[PDB]
């Protein structure tokens, strides 16, 4: 248990705490300006001149003094209440507030011993910000106290609410830009309070950083009427409180006392909600939120060159852009740094004075030290059930290609038992698709968590105010909740229709970037559990939907995060349920990855046993010898290679036909896609020798690929024999139609695969047979048109091993 | 002018109109069930049996009777008020409501003559829905009256509000799923009413289709308290009205009269707002919105197999899934179809009776016929200014590589004058980045349109309640507004930081799919203007930001929509401002495309004259002979090829060094990326002969690519000499740093490009020189570390032609 969660003070904030908060705010403002502007001389010792100013002024001042103000008050609150707290910096371009916070709390020097608490350390701290060989502009994973960089705006609230799930002692004050709140993902993020429970989860306090402006415009929320703004927050289930400061001559000590009093009222309300929830955990409370309305750039010069800067979008990036080049900008910068009176904040040796930090929290309550902001220090491996009990044993009892299994049901049973064994640290998210993607065996041990109105057991099934599945029709919510759940040390999976995974392409990019920086150069940030995404209801079998639901292209995006041997991204094609099981075990053990797990949910053959699945997965691609009819690679006339359940089924049927014609071939299944890249691009891929062994040195290879052929073509560009691969992938064809028709129109069906294999082998010799196969595809299509279902010869085919 | 816009009735809805609306609702419900369930016998003529039921039951009943109800009332409103109207079907899986609407209004038979108004036509209409060789499950572009398919949910409101921009006579009732409203893009879509003007734009009426459920869950909005729901809509600037029906025994005629009365109150309020806006166009009104709360699946069987179906998520997809296989489901289906009393709705010949449609609008007011729902019939070519006046003439006067131009400023001036010449049909959208991406010369002739509070001319600049630029910090808004603006026949452009274009990857996918279906098989849907996206502030020069802002990967997504010779996607690399001008002219003339226009906004050399730009763009890739020093291709030791402003600059400097060493090479610039594909994949690409002429038959080619190397590798897979290309692209390296450092760490800098060219030519011979270049890159990096700016030898280099 960290601290004493949810305790009220029952006395006023002390005057010593007010004095310390004002010094915090002045020293963090001063050092934020130092990080942006100063390459040397951080205490302005004589002579302080333009030569001390950075040659390239980069950074964002506008948000920063508002963040520094809130962080003074959040620090005071954590110390007085001993409250387990992680904050979210929505405007993550306010990096200097976050580095300053860590430098003040002592964690920065603890993690970065060269950046010491004295004048030499402070000089290095100023220079390094946004500087070559230094540190980032944003609140990056290398900053103690960050679980959210806030570079690509919009995810502040999903991360805040995922952090508090199953974390009942955790308080998250979530600072949201008012520009940020105009994004789609942030606007739906407010609604998360219908999906958390005040007893079993922790508490988010949204703080709208309503500074009136984004980059070059006012914000929507800052210019609507007060009555609309309050109605908006009340309508989303909050009790809105509003603070307004900095727009008149009120002295800063008075402002601190008024804010401290308000923040105590708000926290007392949060403690009352927490206490009440021990008895009534079914009534959704109106959680407080805070409208924090202060001038953008607060405390910078009001006008610069006759233009209003404090209280304007003009304060957004770097005021006084000429501070190094003109004595006029320099004199302004000097007056501004001096206005904080650093001679009262730092000792002669350059260390921040003790009376600046006596009010601060200590130990693991510090924002920089709390282990929820470095959740791999809290993370424990899952207690996983034995995989063998889930195996589809039909392959062993009856043969390769047996049965009509819906593959994700086996993952569902495995998930059900993982939740049983790990009942408060493994969650499933879904955008109203958990049952549709066949993971609903989980409901046998838990419910979907819904903290909003109930009506009747005639409609409400498998839903309760607490549970370990969460659904909302938003891929951004599901991805953001899960990411923060992992970042705070827990585990999970989500599932999406494949075409709609693209809604969160950019979130996958940012989380991959977080992982890249971490595996490269942040070894104190310990490994977290991986994002596991079941990519299902795929391009080939969207029976009730049509062409909008046909886009397997998240493969292509994921390929753009496969560099430097970071190994933070995996693309797996689950050939059947036994393979899905073997892939899911590996993913649930893995850390510091995004794992995209492709599996069809339609009834489909099972090809491999679980033991075979375990070996083949490890290799990445495997010959299926029981399906090949060639002696050795020299006898092979063509290599039949597939990735994905549907291409494999069609390839298998084509193999059966090619066997009966007396054609010699081998069958290769590909599960771990990026293991096709060369060793030069991927030090864990198949070696050239293993790659040649599978694909031959010079035989043609027909490769039936689940997604866009482009992906495989680009991955295998420097591989031996790559000029002989003919990759058949999805090619933007299809509609609402029968299963045969969907493969037919992308040349993916068994008949077209058999034809392509014959064309690769000898086009002239097989000219007639190819015509005949192409005519059968027309006949089969006409059959479907006339009759309403596919031709029995297609649907009724079972691999001859069965 | 279509109809008589914004006219009140000032009498009650007639009883004849109520009777006609009830018959509409019954016949469209009946035919919706017919489309889902029936392969033959649409009038249930003796014998009606299981054999008439489809073998594959696919489709979505739950949303559909609510849509059919609203469409009866929207049709009545259009007819009585003669109101120019396009609706948006948010729940686009209710395709049968949209096809039924067109079949009733007569447009379906007008566009599809085989689907006649009689029993034979009705049989074909039922069978074809969601059927092989038939039509889609959703409200697809092939349905008259659609500008929004609603497959990937969330974009209903951005499309509605973009439709009404500069369209002051247009009314858009926008039907939003209540599941849909849990998405991010929909949640921010409500806020658009701060960005439209009630005088110069038309009016959206959001209708929340609050049927209580999504697929397998209730919805957030349906289960919060009524007071929260109303406060929510009032807080977003609406006057909420709520209708509740279908939950008790109220007869359907009574329900129609109550709704008609309410819908007249709402429309009268919209007419009052429109009238008032002729005098006060600065006060933002509270626009009506409608909460429409009815049971999901309304009018289907209340219970099926003991499970509540009407008023449940269970009604979502296909009730009575056994209707063909069991007499029990069949008897239920039969009673349900009979409950609509089709013997009163159709004549003996199977035509829908005249008294079913006497209340309907006629001519171009019909929802299926209105030209705003087929805007290429309204679209006129832009009156474009002459391009030559914008040319950067520095190249002609001083030489190739001259000056420090910020390329998008020339596009800004060109846009400024396009708006001048087309002052109400060309708009610019930006997610608070218009000025940041340097398109702010447009503000010389128009303002950013902002219909929310003003404070002071000290902060409000270039903003007014009407104008042709719109900004909101949401890529989903900018993309959705623009798409509908084009779909209703107008023109525009938007700009985004390149990394954040990924927020709307999935919207680009859907619009590409809309374009694919249209160019393939919908010739009555005439061409619309293209989506033009300035992709700027790119990976190499995000000076104030860092690694979160470094992701040029939208190239890779766009490559997945380049099939079948649809030619609906273009990727252009603007080498400099003259090239950007030549690309922008072509894009502004083009139709039925998405055009991604890559240009850097940093100060940069101009390489080509405008006449050269015009020729090279047409070819797609061009030798720059004035930069090559080889005689012919046989003399070439290496081909120096680049795409993108920054790779080209570095390649050019490498060429200068390689020239001074006595190395023989040619320079090739690539502008129109997909023209590198083979003719087999792209019938408008470079032929093999032209490709060999540029890239040689067998010399090494160093290709410095703006984005991920993977893209170029996969595109050129079947090209002559492709095994000799070495593609250098962005490889997930970089941070907040100097311009040299960002290229350095991706091996993209001039020194590394010169080294790679030497390695390709003779690794042994040049071993020492390569070491030396690699050491200079270290020295240059250390310089930046020590000094705060890049080494003068790097920054000060100008191409020797200047
Ligand atoms: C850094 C960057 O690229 C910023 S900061 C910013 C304004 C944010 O204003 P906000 O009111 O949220 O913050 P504050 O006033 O500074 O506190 C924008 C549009 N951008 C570009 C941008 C665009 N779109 C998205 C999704 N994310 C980002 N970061
Ligand atoms: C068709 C499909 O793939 C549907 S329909 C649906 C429920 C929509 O409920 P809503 O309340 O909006 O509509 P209604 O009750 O039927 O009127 C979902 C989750 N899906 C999957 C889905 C997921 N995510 C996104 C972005 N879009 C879609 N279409
Ligand atoms: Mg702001
Ligand atoms: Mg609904
Ligand atoms: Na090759």
């Amino acid at each position: 248990v960290i601290g004493t969660p949810w305790q009220k003070l029952d006395r006023p904030v002390s005057e010593e705490a007010i004095e310390g908060m004002d010094k915090y705010w002045r020293v963090t403002n001063y050092m934020s300006i130092g990080q942006i502007y100063l390459r040397s001389n951080p205490l302005m010792k004589e002579p302080f001149t333009r030569d001390d100013v950075k040659h390239r002024l980069v950074g964002h001042w506008g948000t920063t003094p508002g963040l520094n103000f809130l962080l003074a008050h959040i620090n005071r609150l954590i110390a007085d209440h001993q409250q387990n707290t992680v904050f979210i910096m929505g405007p993550g371009h306010g990096g200097p507030a976050g580095t300053s916070q860590s430098y003040v709390d002592g964690t920065y020097t603890e993690y970065y011993p060269n950046i010491t608490k004295d004048e030499a350390g402070l000089q290095k701290f100023f220079r390094q910000f946004s500087y070559p060989g230094g540190i980032p502009s944003h609140f990056a994973p290398e900053t103690p106290g960050s679980i959210h960089e806030g570079g690509e705006l919009g995810y502040a609230l999903s991360h805040a609410y995922g952090a508090v799930m199953n974390n009942p002692s955790l308080f998250v004050p979530c600072i949201i830009g008012d520009g940020e709140a105009e994004t789609g993902p942030l606007a739906t993020g407010w609604q998360s309070n219908k999906l958390v429970n005040p007893r079993t989860d922790g508490i988010v306090l949204p703080i709208l950083h309503l500074n009136g402006y984004k980059i070059a415009n006012p914000t929507i929320l800052a210019r609507i009427s007060d009555e609309e703004l309050h109605d908006f927050f009340r309508g989303m289930g909050y009790h809105p409180y509003e603070f307004v400061a900095g727009f008149d001559n009120e002295d800063h000590m008075s402002i601190h006392r008024r804010f401290a009093e308000l923040f105590e009222t708000i926290f007392d309300e949060i403690c009352d909600i927490k206490a009440a929830a021990q008895t009534d955990d079914m009534t959704r409370p109106f959680y407080p939120m805070l409208i924090f309305r202060t001038p953008k750039g607060w405390t910078c010069p009001k006008f610069i060159d006759g233009k209003k800067t404090e209280g304007s979008w003009r304060a957004h990036q770097v005021p006084l852009a000429s501070a190094r080049d003109t004595e006029e900008h320099f004199e302004v910068l000097k007056g501004w740094m001096e206005s904080y009176k650093p001679e009262e904040l730092f000792n002669a040796d350059g260390s921040i004075k003790d009376d600046v930090t006596a009010f601060m929290p200590k130990g693991e309550l510090r924002i920089g030290a709390n282990p929820n902001a470095n959740g791999g220090v809290i993370r424990e491996d899952l207690k996983l059930p034995e995989l063998d009990q889930y195996e589809v044993t039909g392959v062993k009892e009856y043969g390769h290609g047996w049965g009509q299994v819906e593959a994700p049901r086996a993952l569902g049973a495995y998930c059900r038992d993982i939740i049983k064994n790990n009942p408060d640290s493994f969650r499933i998210f879904g955008p109203d698709e958990t049952a549709s993607n066949r993971l609903n065996a989980t409901y046998e041990v838990t419910d979907k968590q819904w903290d909003n109105g109930y009506l009747s057991g005639l409609v409400d099934e498998h839903m309760a105010v607490t549970g370990q599945v969460t659904e909302q029709l938003s891929e951004h919510q599901c991805e953001g909740f899960l990411e923060a759940y992992l970042l705070t040390g827990r585990h999970g999976i989500w599932s999406s229709y494949e075409s709609f995974v693209h809604v969160i392409d950019s979130m996958l990019n940012q989380h991959a970037k977080w992982l890249e920086a971490t595996v490269r150069e942040i070894p104190w940030r310990k490994p977290i559990s991986s994002v596991n995404l079941l990519v299902s209801s795929h391009v080939w079998r969207q029976d009730h939907n049509g062409f909008s639901h046909q886009d397997p292209g998240v493969t292509s995006l994921l390929i753009n995060k496969t560099f430097n041997n970071d190994h933070v991204t995996n693309i797996y094609f689950a050939t059947d349920a036994n393979m899905l099981l073997a892939i899911s075990e590996k993913c649930f053990k893995s850390t510091n990855k995004i794992n995209a797990i492709f599996a069809g949910k339609q009834p489909a053959p099972t090809w491999v046993t679980l033991d075979e699945a375990r070996a083949e997965l490890e290799a990445g691609a495997a010959e299926w010898k029981w399906a090949s009819n060639a002696e050795n690679n020299d006898e092979v006339q063509v290599v039949l290679a597939s990735a994905g359940d549907v291409p494999t089924q069609e390839l298998m049927a084509a193999s059966d036909a090619l066997n009966k014609m007396g054609i010699k071939f081998k069958v290769v299944n590909v599960v771990d896609l990026l293991k096709l890249q060369s060793r030069e691009n991927n030090d864990e891929a198949l070696t050239d020798e293993e790659f040649t062994e599978l694909f031959t040195a010079d035989k043609p290879v027909l490769f039936a690929y689940h997604s866009y052929a482009q992906d495989v073509r680009g991955l295998i560009y420097d591989r031996p024999n790559h000029d002989n691969f003919h990759v058949v992938g999805y090619k933007e064809q299809g509609s609402t139609t029968t299963p045969f028709d969907m493969v037919r129109v992308n040349d993916m069906d068994r008949y077209a695969l058999q034809a392509a294999a014959l064309k690769l082998i000898d086009a002239d010799k097989y000219a007639d047979k190819i015509d005949e196969l192409n005519a059968f595809r027309k006949k089969a299509f006409q059959f479907a048109v006339d009759n309403g279902y596919d031709i029995p010869e297609f649907t009724d085919w079972v691999y001859p091993d069965v």
